Order: C-alpha cells, then sequence, then structure tokens
C-alpha cells in the first residue's frame, strides 16, 4: 500500500482557482524509472496506460520484437506497486509486482485500471491491420484480464451486448480506466455500423467546441454541417466512429456483464482513444483530438444507474482553445474549422483546478500534461502547465526535432511537505536502444 | 522461484573443451530490462552487482541525483525476481520486489549476493574522496543488509577482526558475491598500513602471469623486481593495494563473525574490483586488471575450513592473454610489462568451459563477456567470446566512439530447449536520459 | 513511574464540602514548561489533552506550520513523563518520551490518555473544512494510535459499529480519555443523519439546567420548543449535533471492537467537544457549551456493562450558573433562554469537591478552571475556583485584551507536603513565537 | 540514536571555500522547541549549553525562580535526544530524557557535553556575587556531573591540580565542550593570582588580532602597552582574568584527574566565556570578546599529550574583523584599539568553511550565528553569515529594540536531502512568560 504521505492525495484538485495562476513548472527530479527499457535497437516499447489509486498503481505497455509494427505477434508488460518518498522528500515507484503475457494472443490497445487488491486490464485481440478491422462486420475479440497481488491471474473473453452486428471493430482507449462504485470503466471506441440502431441515434448529431466560432472563419451553417460529416469515414470502412465507456462489474467470471455506453455524439467529437479520471467523486474524460479541432478535450462525465447497473452516460465540455497536437494536413495544430480528419496523437491532461468551483462550468480551468510543440510532425515533446486560452509554464524536453508520440500525465500530492508531483510517461524516440523509450518524467507543480 | 526450465542450468560449465570451439554469438534478443532508467539527464545510475542462483537473482546498482560524482549522497537501488521462458523461446527476468535504500547513508561499491529466501548485499559508507580513504588510517564503516523475500530488512555495522589498524581502507569488489556452504562470499580489495603482520607475510610476493615471459621484452630479473614494485602506491596513500574475499556467515545479528581473507600476492596482482562464480562445487575468482597487466585475469580459489570456519583461500590462475581492456599512459590494452600501474576498467568473463578439463589446467579456455575495444579510452563496448589467445566471435555494440564502462556477463541455460543464454549487463553512455544506461543485453551463445 | 509524593494523590476530590468554601489560589509557580514552543512567529500549536494518572502523564498537541488553518497538512507532538517534587517544594513535569507524529497524514482532534505502560490516542483524518464532514454522508477515518514507553507504536484504523451510514462526521472530544476497567473511554460528537435509529430515539428529547429557569425569561413552553431544536444545525448539513463516548478495548489489532455510546439528549446538551475524568471509581463528563447554555457543563456518568461490554451510559448534570464562555451574538457569556446557537470555546473545569457528598446531588460544588473573562470576544484568560453561583477566587493573566482560547485544567496532590496544585494548561496568544504558546499554568489550591 | 539522516553529517566543515561565497540565509522552520519555557512571568531561563555528536545531543540552561539574579538558589535543567527528519525534510530534535537538578546546590555556567551513552556537565557551585569570588583567595568548588541516557546519574566534586592557591576563581565557559580522544574537554575562564608561576608564566604576553592594525588609530608601540595591560582586572579583585580548557578523564571516580590547560596570553585575549568544537579530527575554541577587540574570536586548537595526558595546548586565531558585539563605554561594537575593558556578550559562531584550505590559514574564512547588532545595548537579535570583512547574509529577528542576549549556533547537515541547517538557540527578552524565553532558531543554510 502507498505510504501516508501520499493516501490522502491522490485524485484530487489540488489547486483552488487563484492559486491555479500562480503555478509553475520545477526541475526534473531523478528517480529509478519503473517502465522497462528495450534491449534490442530495434525493440518495440508503445502504448502505456497508467493507473494511481489511494492505495496502489498499475502500469502497462505493448512490445514487439521487431520495430513497431506487427499484427501477428506483441507480448504485454504489466507492472504494479506502491508510492513512498525518498530521503531527497521526492516519490520514488516502487514495483512490488511484474508481469509479462507472452503466449501467443496478441492483446494490444490495452487499458489498465486499478482495483482492491490488483489491476483489471482491457484488451482487444489483433489479427490484421487497424483498416481491415473496420471494414470485416465482426469486432474483434475483447478480452478482460484481472491480475491480483497475490498473483492469481482470470482472463475472460467477454461479449457485452450490443456489440456483435453494431460495432464492426471496438477498441479500449489505452488511456487509464477507472473503478467506481464497484464497478470498472473503460474508456472506448470504434465503428458503427450504418443501419443500426445506435448510428440512427446518432443520425444529424454533432458536437462544437464553445471557442471554435471565433476562431473559424466558417459561418455557423457550414459549421454545423462539416461537424455532422466528421463522425463518418470513409476510410475506415465506411463506419461513424464513435466514442463511449465500457462498463465492467468487478467479478471473476464476467461474460456479458459488461456494458458498452457511447457518448451522445452531441457532446462528444469523433470516436477516438481516451483516458478516465476520478477527482474525488466525479469522473472525467480525456478524448484524443484524432478530427478536426487540434486541442485537448476535457469532460466532466454523469453516469446513470438504472437498477445497480450504468444505463446512460452524459458529458460536459471544459472549453478551452490550448495544447494543440500535431496533425497531418488541413488538420494540423493551426487548423480550427470542422471537417472530417483522422490524424493526431494522444496526449490527455490532467486538472490542477475544479472546473465546478466557477460560476459558470470550466469558465477558468487550469491543466497540466505534456505536448508535441508543432504543427504536423510528432516533434518537440513538451511538458506544460496551461489555462483555457493559454499556456503559462512549459519546458520542451531534448533538442528541437527530438521525436516523440503518446503523453499520460498524473499528478498527486505529498500531504507531508504538502507539495503536488505530476509523473509525465512520455513515448521517446532513442537513438540507443529500441525504437522508443518510455520515460516517467517526474517533477513538481510549484506554488508560486 | 525460477522456472523448471532454469533451475537446473545455473553456475555450471556448459560446454565441453571440444564444444568450445564451434561457440559463436547469436544476434541481441528483446525483452523488458529489468534494469531501471534515470529520468533526468544528469541523472546517474553505476556499479552494478548481479547475482542468479537456482532459485532466484538479485540486482543492485549506485544512484546519484547529479552527475557522477558526489561523496555526501547517493541512493542505492536494490531488485529481485525470477526467469521465466516467453513466447519466443528466450528469458524474462520477472522482478518480483524492488527496493530503494535512500537514508542519508551513502553505501557505495556494493556487491549483492543470492541467500536463501532473499539477498545479501555487503557496501562501506563512503564520506570523503576514494583517495582520502587510502591516506586516513581509519577505515570506512562496513555494512551488510540482508533482504528477504518476504520484505524483512536486516541492516549490520560489521566490524571484522583484522581491519581495524591493518587495511587504511576495504572495499567490496562490486562484483557479485556468492553463498558457499553457509557463508556467503564477497570479494573485497583495499590498501594495507607499512609495518602490519599482512604487509610483512606479503613482503617480497609478486606474480606473473604464465604467457607474459613471451610477450614482455623485459628480462626476468626485470620483470620481478617491478612486478613486486606494483603492489605499492604512492598516490594512493602508500598502501599496500591487497585482493581478498569476506567470509560472513549467514545471520541477523552480524557484528564481527565475517572474516576477512586475503589472497597471496604470489597467486594475485594488485587489488581490485572483483567477482566471485560459482561453477559446480568450485569457486571462481575475477580479477580487474587495475595493474600493469591488461588481461582477463580469472582464478580458481580453493577455500580451506578450520573448524567450519574460511581459514585461507589460494587461487590458480586461467593463463591466457586474450581481452585487454582501456589503460592509462604506459598501462593502455598494448602493454606487457611489469611496473606500477593504478588504470582499468571492470570487465569480468564467464567460463563456457571447464578450465581442469584439460591436462593442464586452463590450457584450452574459453570464456565470454564484453569489453571496451581500445587502448586507452572507454569506448567501444564488443560482446565477445574467446579462448587464450583469440577472440573467435565478437560483435561491437553501437557506432565506434559509444562511450561505456563495466560489464558483468552471466550465463544459463534452457534446459529445455537446451540452449545457453548470456547476459551482458554494460554500462552505455546515453545522450537522453541519465548519464549511463546500464543494459542488461541478453543473446543467445550458439554451438556451431 | 511518578514520585511516591504524587502516587497516592491522583484523580480525587479532595477537599471537604466545608473546606470548599475556604479554598484560594496561590501565586503562580515557575517550573520548567514541558509543553513545547513554535519557533517562527507563524507556526501554529493549538488543541492540546492532557491525562495524568497514578503512575505517569501523557500530553499532545496540534501543530501547523503556517498559520492555523490548514486542512491538509499538520503534525501531532506527543510527550510523556512523571511528576517529581523540586528543592522548592513543588511539582515538575519530568519527561521520559517525546513523540512527533509527522507522516502525511492529518490527524486532528485528538483526545489522549493513560494507559497501564503507555498512551492511548484518539484522532481522526481530516481531508476537508470541518463543515464539509457534515455534508458529506461518509464520515471521516477514525484512528486509534497505541504508544509504549518502550517504543512500540500500534496504529490502528478503527471501524466501530453504527458509525458507518449514521454519523455524518465524528470526532474526538479533545479533552482526555480515561482507562476505565480494561477499556479505553473517549469523549466525542459530531452529526447524526436525519432518519436513522439514533436519530429517530432521540427525537423530541432536549435538556434544560436545573437554573436557567430562575435566569430565564421566556416560559416553561417557549424553552422547551427552543431546546427541542438546539440538537439540529441546518449551518452543519441538517445533522443532530451529538455528544457521546467512545470506549475501546486495550488492545493492539483494534479494528471493529471500539463502541460508539451517546449520551441522551435528555441529559445533555447540543453536542460538543469534551472531557472525560476519573474521580475514585467515578466517571465525569465535561461538555463544552457551544449551544445557548454560556455556563459549565459537567455530569456524573454512570456506565453500564453487559457483557463485560459497555452498554450504556447515563449522565447527570452538577447544577450551576458559573463561570460562562465568550459567544457569538445572542449566545454571548450574557445568555440565560434557549434556542439554537454553534459558538463558544473548550474550558474544562475539575472538581475540588465531591458533587455526591450532598443529600441533593451537586446542591454545593466546587470547582477550578479557567475561562475567558469577556462576552464575545476570546480574550482576559482568568484562573479561578468557584461554586455553583459565584466565583469565589480569580486572577486574570496579562493585560486585558490578552488573546487566548481552550483551557485544560487538572488537580492532584503531594500527600507528603499535603497540598493541592492544578495545572492550567491555556492557549495564549504571543507577539514573539507562534500564534499561540500552550503555557502549563501551575499554583496551589490553599485551604484557608 | 540520531537518525541515519544526520550521523554521518555532524562536526564537519560543510561547504568549500567556493562554495563559501554563494551562501545565504533560509526561512525560519517551524519545529516543536526542545528548549522549555517559563510558567510565570518573573521566571528566569538563562544560560544555555549545547552540545550535538554523530550520537545524539545534549542541552541544559540555568533556571532561577524569581528574576534572574540569585546567588543562594537556582535550578539546572538538563535534556538529551535524537534528531529525526519530520515529512516537511527538516529537523526535529526528539527529547529521549528530561532531568531537572533541583537540590539546593547552587551550580552555575554550566558546560555540557556530549559523552559515550550520556552527557557530561560542568559547573561550579556560587555562593556569593561574581565579584567576590575574584577577591576572595579560594576558588568555588567544581563539579562534574555525567548523566547516562540509562538514568545513572554520578556527580564528583573535583580538584585538579594547580587551582588551589593559583586561581581566585574558575568558571565553565558554559559553551559547549567536547568529547576528545577518551577525554571531555571544557572551556574555563577565571581570575589567577599574583605571583603564581602561571602568571609569572605569562607575564608581559598579549595578543592583538591581525586585523587591527589597519582598523587601530594608536601606534605599534602603544597598543602593544595597552594591550598588555588588558589581562589583568582591578575591578575583579587584582587578578589575571584568564582563558583555558579543563580536560577531564571519562571516568565514574573523577577526584583529582581533571588537567587544567591555560591558553598562552600570546595566542589569545582575554579570558572569557567559551566554546569548544570539533570539525573532523581538529578541535576549536570559540572566545567570548569581553575585552578590548568587538569581533569574534575563533581559534585552531591544538592540544599536545605527554603520556596519555593532555599536556599544553596552542591556539591559532582565524583573522577576520566581522561580527561585533555590543559593549559598554570605550568598548562598544564601535571600538578597535587596545586597552583594558570587561564587558561584551556570549555569541560563537559556526565555521561553515575549512581554514585550514586556504594557503594562508583563514585567509577566507566563512562562519554563521547570531550577533546583537547595535553599540551598547544587548538588542536586535540578528542571525547571519559572514566571512573575514563582510556579513553576506543576515536576518534581524522582531522589530527593533527587541532586547535579547546569549546565542549559541550549532550546523548539521541532512546527508540525504543534502542541506546544511543550523540551529540558533537564543536569549530572547519576552513580554508574557518569564523574563527570557530561550529559543532554539532553525534555518537552512542555502548554497546559491
Ligand atoms: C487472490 O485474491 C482473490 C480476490 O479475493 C481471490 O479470489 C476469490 O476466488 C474465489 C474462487 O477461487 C471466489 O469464490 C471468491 O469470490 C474470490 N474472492 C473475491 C470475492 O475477490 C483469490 O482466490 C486469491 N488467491 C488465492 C487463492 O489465494
Ligand atoms: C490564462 O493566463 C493568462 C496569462 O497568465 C491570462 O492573461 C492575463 O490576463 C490578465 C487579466 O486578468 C492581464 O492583466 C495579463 O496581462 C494577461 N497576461 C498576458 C500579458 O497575456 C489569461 O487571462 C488566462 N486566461 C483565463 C482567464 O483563463
Ligand atoms: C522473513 O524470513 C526470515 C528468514 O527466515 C525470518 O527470520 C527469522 O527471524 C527470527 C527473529 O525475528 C530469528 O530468530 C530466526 O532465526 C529467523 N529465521 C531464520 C533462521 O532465517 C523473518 O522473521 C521473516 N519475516 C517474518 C517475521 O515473517
Ligand atoms: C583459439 O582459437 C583460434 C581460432 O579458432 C585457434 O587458432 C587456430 O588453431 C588451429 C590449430 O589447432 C589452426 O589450424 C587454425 O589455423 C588457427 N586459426 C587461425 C587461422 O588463427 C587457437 O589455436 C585457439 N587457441 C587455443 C589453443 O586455445
Ligand atoms: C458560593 O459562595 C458564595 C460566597 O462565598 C456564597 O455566598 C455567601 O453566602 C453566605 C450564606 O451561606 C452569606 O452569609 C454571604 O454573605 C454570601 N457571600 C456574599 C456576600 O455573596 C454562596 O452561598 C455560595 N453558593 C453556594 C451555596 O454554593
Ligand atoms: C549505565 O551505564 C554506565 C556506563 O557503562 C554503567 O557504568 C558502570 O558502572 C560500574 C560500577 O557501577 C563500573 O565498574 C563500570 O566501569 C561502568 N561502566 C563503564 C565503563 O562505563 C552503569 O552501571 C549503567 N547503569 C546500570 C547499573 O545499568
Ligand atoms: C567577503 O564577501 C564580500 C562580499 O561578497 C567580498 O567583497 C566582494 O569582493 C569582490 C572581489 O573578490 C568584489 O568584486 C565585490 O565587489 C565585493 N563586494 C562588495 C561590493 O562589497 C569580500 O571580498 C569577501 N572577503 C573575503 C575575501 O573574505
Ligand atoms: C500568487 O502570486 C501573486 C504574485 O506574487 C500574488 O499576488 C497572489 O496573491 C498569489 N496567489 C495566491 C493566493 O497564492
Ligand atoms: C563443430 O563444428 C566443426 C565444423 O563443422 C565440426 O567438425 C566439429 O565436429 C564440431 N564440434 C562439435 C563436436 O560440436
Ligand atoms: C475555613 O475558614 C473559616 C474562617 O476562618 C473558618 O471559620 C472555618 O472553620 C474554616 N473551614 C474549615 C473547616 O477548614
Ligand atoms: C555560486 O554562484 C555564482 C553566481 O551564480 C556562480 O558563478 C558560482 O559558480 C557558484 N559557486 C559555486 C561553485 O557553487
Ligand atoms: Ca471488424
Ligand atoms: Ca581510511
Ligand atoms: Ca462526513
Ligand atoms: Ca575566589
Amino acid at each position: 500500500i502507498n505510504d501516508n504521505r501520499y493516501i490522502n492525495g491522490i485524485n484530487q484538485f489540488y489547486f483552488s482557482i487563484a492559486e491555479g495562476r500562480n503555478l509553475t513548472l520545477g526541475p526534473l527530479l531523478n528517480m529509478p524509472s519503473f517502465i522497462p527499457t528495450a534491449t534490442t535497437p530495434e525493440g518495440c516499447t508503445r502504448i502505456p496506460s497508467f493507473s494511481l489509486t489511494k492505495t496502489h498503481w498499475c502500469y502497462t505497455h505493448n512490445v514487439i520484437l521487431n520495430g513497431c509494427q506487427d499484427h501477428v505477434s506483441s507480448n504485454q508488460f504489466v507492472s504494479m506497486g506502491i508510492i513512498e518518498p525518498t530521503s531527497a522528500g521526492f516519490p520514488f515507484f516502487r514495483t512490488l509486482k511484474t508481469l509479462y503475457l507472452s503466449d501467443g494472443v496478441n492483446r494490444k490497445s490495452c487499458s489498465i485500471s486499478t482495483v482492491p487488491g490488483g489491476c483489471m486490464m482491457y484488451c482487444f485481440v489483433s489479427t490484421q491491420p487497424e483498416r481491415d478491422d473496420y471494414f470485416s462486420a465482426a469486432p474483434p475479440e475483447q478480452r478482460i484480464i484481472i491480475m491480483y497481488y497475490n498473483d492469481t491471474i482470470v482472463e475472460r473473453i467477454i461479449n457485452p451486448p450490443g456489440v456483435l452486428d453494431v460495432w464492426a471493430t471496438l477498441n479500449p482507449g489505452t488511456g487509464s480506466g477507472v473503478y467506481y462504485l464497484g464497478w470498472v470503466l473503460f474508456p472506448i471506441y470504434g465503428g458503427v455500423i450504418k443501419g443500426t440502431s445506435l448510428w440512427n441515434n446518432q443520425a444529424n448529431k454533432y458536437f462544437i467546441p464553445q471557442m471554435v466560432a471565433a476562431l473559424c472563419s466558417q459561418n455557423q451553417a457550414t459549421q454545423v454541417q462539416n461537424a455532422k460529416s466528421s463522425y463518418y469515414s470513409s476510410w475506415f470502412g465506411n463506419r461513424m466512429i464513435q466514442s463511449g465507456i465500457l462498463a465492467c462489474p468487478l467479478r471473476q467470471d464476467l461474460t456479458n456483464e459488461c456494458l458498452v455506453l457511447p457518448f451522445s455524439n452531441d457532446q462528444v467529437l469523433m470516436g477516438a482513444e481516451g483516458r478516465l479520471y476520478m477527482y474525488g467523486d466525479s469522473v472525467y474524460y480525456y478524448q484524443r483530438s484524432n478530427s478536426w479541432w487540434p486541442m485537448t478535450m476535457l469532460y466532466k462525465v454523469t453516469i446513470t444507474f438504472t437498477n445497480g447497473q450504468p444505463s446512460a452516460i452524459s458529458a460536459q465540455n471544459v472549453p478551452t482553445q490550448q495544447v494543440p497536437r500535431p496533425g497531418t494536413g488541413d488538420c494540423s495544430a493551426t487548423n480550427r474549422c470542422p471537417g472530417f480528419c483522422l490524424t493526431g496523437v494522444y496526449a490527455d491532461a490532467w486538472l490542477l483546478t475544479n472546473p465546478s468551483s466557477t460560476s459558470t462550468f470550466g469558465s477558468e480551468a487550469t491543466f497540466t500534461g505534456s505536448y508535441l510543440n508543432t504543427a504536423t510532425q510528432r516533434i518537440n515533446p513538451t511538458m506544460y502547465i496551461a489555462n483555457n486560452t493559454q499556456i503559462i509554464s512549459s519546458q520542451q524536453f531534448g533538442s528541437s526535432g527530438q521525436e516523440a508520440a503518446y503523453g499520460h500525465t498524473t499528478c498527486f500530492r505529498d500531504t507531508g511537505s504538502v507539495m503536488v508531483y505530476c509523473i509525465y510517461i512520455i513515448e521517446l524516440s532513442s537513438s540507443l536502444l529500441g525504437q522508443f523509450q518510455i520515460v516517467p518524467f517526474i517533477r513538481q507543480v510549484t506554488l508560486s
């Protein structure tokens, strides 16, 4: 279990709106990395997923032996441990167990989540190129593995209702899931078949961020028309790219009890990878900007239960225009107009301030994370702290041109020293060992 | 505990003399590294120590927050786990426990060893520059920490007899120690005070490798004179640099039961860092070539017990002229003549063949390891397989100029697939994160 | 252990009713304070708790680094020792052990109690403003730490039955607890949820001090109606503010054996901080006047055991109209009429005379303590000796306007010199170091 | 025993000459004071003595019940404990034992020192005004008390040779003593009788600080004449005021084994209170400037043993002109000319830098401490860091006019966080409780 210095400083809004204005990054601190490195120049470690809870943390990433492509074989590294203070005062992520799922099943795009006594991971079995998954009417196999600290492992192939013949594909969002009221929630996304109830109920819906108007040159009618078309991809089997949540009751005999809950396309953009968070009793969702709007998308999720079962989710967006991401073509970090896009990178963000503490939801929100500071290339990894319209603190890592990819940010507080630390797990391109080196950068978020 | 595929292929001579001639390296294999990386550009991880036994493995290295110098503060990372096969057939070092000794005590030059149920580590507390330790008549504090898999930790300050007022300094050799007949043996080295019994008993002794004559231009009388002088250092407080073994009985209340057993300077060169091995029931010793002879030094150690206690050690050298190490001045990889030197690098070697299987000890010995292939710079790390006079297989890592330091090699066999794997733990200079990246390179030693 | 001069003069009624009339305060005596001071102008030491028993004494207070607010971080100082005579004849509290609980857990409102061989402390973990605790349906975490004189420390998170879903919050009363018949009893208070059994069983109950009639202008029917409403707070989450006792069996593995015993709201006023005392074999309770009646509230508690376990408590009030406390608005020291109030200060009192020694319980009771002599400000600390209707001896400390807060009084006798000494631990506002300086004032209670 | 974070950062020179130039004070940190407060307005706590060693610390001060005068009765408070880190990272002085010597013996001007397993304290019994001690030919009684952590106390009346009929008086210097090579050394001072060997051997000797010439307007011949006369006091019985060291072998049956070693008046100024320090293996001495030179006086002491017994001491002054002290008349902080003076205050200083690390002893020395920043009044306590000619960092405490007296400074390092902390024990005039409040101010000495 985590040290007493951290058990009460996890999953919360650490700063008040007033304090949020005086936050700055501190120097990076050196700690023994708990994320394994590749041992060959061509080895590939990618797609991390991290979850920190009151008692412990869970971590996982995918491993490919040669290069970063391979839809036949890959292994998945899983790790778990706790946080304890060092003599210097800052955190040390103590790994207490390790697992390497290597058995022939090609588990991909996995999302992990902390659960009482262990970790619950959700993956889908890949057997062909991503694009082919969208064209095939049958969805890939879905699995959820529960790994207890007592070394018991239980993997189950799940068949949640409303998936077969509705979704051509279904993928975990790779971002961490969360344990909520006895259920494990995971972010999901995929392609929905034309003519299905979901497709019809989603017909004509669209979402346009609150700050797009002042930045977009098109008129309201044109924006609306383009926005509506952005949820359909001809490149990905003519499916409706959908975002949602997978709710699974914590059980060791899961079969069809998990529930697929799609977001209304009136509150969310085109489906993409994502992450779920817990700030106090409120659930939040991060949605990768893989569509036309290149800015960080965070939403407060309201979950509705009907007979002890999650029955519907509602999302409220924290309106911002900060922290863009590299994109291709007319969907670069500079784009501001609705239309169909299918490019971007995963770069979640953590809310250092409560969006509900302001009379108007998210009128003044502060968040931290990393982002690739460029218009179209996955280059220049840069850790930052930002508000709705500006970056108020940032430090680029390495020299310009430094390649990088995904970034997962998580913050917690030392209730002893009373400081906030954030860990920025970034996929860095390495020249020595492996294609990428996933680094758990850690530094303090100083108030002043 | 280790998988059934490895429990019977540890600490042995894997190949016959005939097979030794047809061994070659295989490609490096990608596995999740079990050695932690630094998370800052200036962080420094150095001086590893690794031990693999029938049941499990122990690992440790030193960590310095800024740069690789600091005689005031450092932490020590300890890790332990087992070996299990992956779906690809090769090993995965599964970490089952991690520890970060961060508490203000500057434990340095630590040597770790596997013990029933845990790891036993031996370190000395550094509080001043190395050179000052040799001038001060008092030796540094010596500690041995036992860490059980059940998380119980017992650290003890030891005061073995014959140390105070005899050794100006005493250091573990950093190379792994070994559990032997109820005792944990660690390699040690340090400086002995002039006038002490040890000094007198060692007076006029010297050792000259069997193959030095044919390579050295000086005559026998000159060699002998210079060899004798090589055990005394004016730069290091005018002490007799001595090599030896520290024998500690496995107990949780150690105080003065450990025994300091110095090697006869008639069988060993000037004291240096070292490692102890176990091949079947025989103990072997690796001695860093920090003196005039730049070639790999391995010895078969004969330990004598008197009343259940180690009372004397004898060393028999495996005569070779292969695998030189970078040195400074007239002590470069090209030197072959006796004289006083105090330069080199740690680069142990593993014996793939039994030196006693030949009518004349070590007449035909094969070993594997890594070495910095250059005359004076710690550059060009190169893994190899060699015999007494030649390198018969080798592959350099990275491009020329690639900086590196120490190298610890360990081999074991998959009694299932029947192949031998060797892990080459090398300190690599990194340009991205940290000063060094200690990498556990792994590859097969193919017969054919 | 305490000196022979005190072991037989602890926890008793020291004077007869006749003697009680001729008691006066003596000059303050100078002794080395055993309560630590802050070392910065803004440091804050507050909320003390003291316990003196036949063998030794326990002391503790909360420490906040900057200012006296902070619901994220605080440390708790614990101290223990004995009493010995000085050459001048008066007591010296000899500290024999000190402890500083600094680890990130925000232990607040702690109550300490003497136990055989050590101290037992009861605290709750604060993670948000007090008011929020009343609104949240879940109660804060509750912990009891046992600290033995032999330096062994055992802390346990307790979950006594009848707390979850009944009490929105639960707090120790900060006043000392007592070791009674193998159990440690602590005063508690908090808010009870509407609709719970406790709430229903307490419905329509109220208590009105015996001397309120002659001082209150409202009629009996109006008083009754207002009194009933005084146990409910709309400001504190619409809960029923309840007073009670927490009974814990002396064990090192406490989990859910402690018992929450609430007082009947027919014998006690609205819940508030409190203290438990031991006079011979009788248990007494002090209840802070945080409601409409501003006078010192002391009760003789009758505890009922059912199968070796405390099953019910009954309280009998010692009727007085002396020693008022500063309050806000219509609840100042001058108020005498029932109604809802939520203001006051902690100011316990010690009984120098047995209330049961009179034909009518407490008809003539004498007590000593300190009180802030003003109507609404926490100002003018004043030590005194009083009876049911009048103050018969008093001495203010410092000049008028001197700020102060809580006051804990404890008396004991020198069976050698045969004099009674009382220690008045008062929180004094300081201008030099820290916000407050908790002072252990000591003086004699002279007979004559 | 002290925490591992401090055991290796005690009694040393913490910074290099280069670093010494970039040192600044940090904010004061709040920790529970381990120095007891008075409990009456007139109570008087004065004359502290503190000693920190590798294993633990010792503390003591004198207590007078009414006012700060009284040559008949006083008690002496003794305390001992260790240092441990808090959750905030800074030190907490954990008191593990307390003692109050109250028995009728008026022990004054005590100096305490750490010894293996306890504390050794040296005091003299006062029975008349200080001045009378100088006129009486007989010296006061001298006692040394040893207090073990195991509660055993052994007090002995000592009669070291060469005291009777040589010294009219003898006093410990109140500054801490030190345990050195099996002996406890204490600073001493007193008046020597005219005609004695000591007096004759000291005849015509004098010392003039190296930097006095450039600041003094008198010529060399006048300075010399006045300097010589400064060691004789007509006000103090016409004695030669002498400084020295008392060496006592650690024994429980001391009688006349302690040795009085006077400093040569050619290397030291007129005798005054003092303190002894240990920096590595070197002993240092601080001499109160109670004579004409108002600047901090520190000396490196060379002790000579003859047959295992201290036989002679030699002092080498660290030449400075910084940190003056308040004085009376023509001996104020502004004075620079030799002559007879008998005024000043105790204000030791700690060397943050090694005076021997420079080609010319003390050519560039840095020290920290506190000083009363005024010319003649004991007012304006001010903590500082200074070099030979200037104060390079300082912060006054409280508002101007704030009365204060003695100041004892001690620094140590957190070998974990690698920061240096210094404790400034200052006698502060208080308006609330007691005449003085001795405060253990603590703050960091930051490098940068
Ligand atoms: C490791 O912990 C898990 C979690 O408690 C144990 O799981 C139990 O498994 C049994 C059947 O094998 C179920 O009937 C229980 O309901 C499970 N417990 C629950 C509710 O989580 C698992 O058995 C543990 N490993 C062992 C056997 O030691
Ligand atoms: C985000 O932060 C920026 C920078 O801190 C804010 O911009 C400042 O706004 C204030 C007005 O409140 C101006 O006085 C400053 O001049 C602005 N900084 C500059 C020069 O750009 C911005 O208001 C914040 N956005 C919000 C409200 O969330
Ligand atoms: C973890 O394993 C060790 C090794 O067995 C246990 O050590 C025992 O400790 C006790 C005293 O605490 C000794 O008297 C025994 O001799 C030790 N066993 C031996 C011989 O190794 C240790 O107690 C274990 N941890 C726990 C308490 O579970
Ligand atoms: C070490 O290995 C080398 C290379 O395999 C051996 O050299 C060969 O020796 C054989 C004779 O037995 C010759 O026929 C080959 O021509 C040699 N190789 C060449 C061309 O260098 C060497 O003998 C081995 N050393 C020993 C005996 O340990
Ligand atoms: C509390 O003490 C007061 C003062 O000592 C008592 O008042 C005195 O009562 C007697 C009668 O027994 C009168 O003769 C005095 O004149 C009263 N003192 C004055 C002048 O106020 C009071 O009776 C005591 N209260 C009780 C009975 O507990
Ligand atoms: C407390 O510790 C001291 C220090 O060791 C003990 O002192 C010993 O006292 C005896 C006589 O009473 C001497 O003969 C020894 O030489 C002392 N030990 C030394 C060398 O320091 C003391 O006895 C201890 N208290 C007890 C009795 O437990
Ligand atoms: C003591 O410190 C002072 C201030 O840091 C030193 O004075 C500085 O000396 C340098 C030359 O080395 C000048 O460039 C600066 O201008 C000086 N500071 C000022 C403006 O006063 C002083 O030299 C130090 N004394 C020594 C040598 O110990
Ligand atoms: C943050 O810093 C600004 C500038 O110094 C200050 O004015 C403001 O009060 C601070 N905000 C808070 C409340 O921390
Ligand atoms: C190794 O290879 C050589 C060359 O093919 C072969 O002649 C020899 O028999 C082999 N050695 C053994 C016994 O493995
Ligand atoms: C207390 O003092 C009064 C007045 O002197 C005296 O009459 C009375 O007897 C005393 N009470 C007792 C019994 O101590
Ligand atoms: C101290 O600070 C100065 C000014 O930044 C810098 O130039 C100097 O190198 C520092 N000294 C050292 C070596 O710490
Ligand atoms: Ca499909
Ligand atoms: Ca030494
Ligand atoms: Ca609550
Ligand atoms: Ca005298």
